[PDB]
């Protein structure tokens, strides 16, 4: 199995996103977001780098975690709409 997110034209590998998340949670340096899960839990985000790259700077992509640290969703910044748009999670089973 493999998984990931598709953000309009950009692909992110699930394990790579989760690796970044593990780091920022461990660091206690996720950031308060304006978004919540479907269950009402407040999400914190980090700036999502390409590959395994770790960054605190805007990339146009954010991943969102709950307090236990799990990645819930990924968004991309849409310049035309001036909003953070949900990316689509995909799961591939072989």
């Amino acid at each position: 199995g493999s998984d990931g997110w598709t953000c309009a034209g950009s692909d992110f590998d699930g394990d790579q996103v989760r690796g970044q998340a593990r780091h920022w949670v461990d660091q206690q340096k996720t950031k308060f977001s304006d978004f919540q899960t479907h269950d009402g839990v407040q999400l914190c985000h980090f700036e999502l780098g390409e590959g395994n790259q770790l960054t605190q700077s805007f990339t146009g992509f954010r991943a969102y975690c709950d307090e236990p640290g799990d990645v819930y969703n990924v968004r991309y910044w849409d310049v035309s709409s001036r909003t953070w748009v949900l990316c689509t999670h995909y799961d591939i089973d072989f």
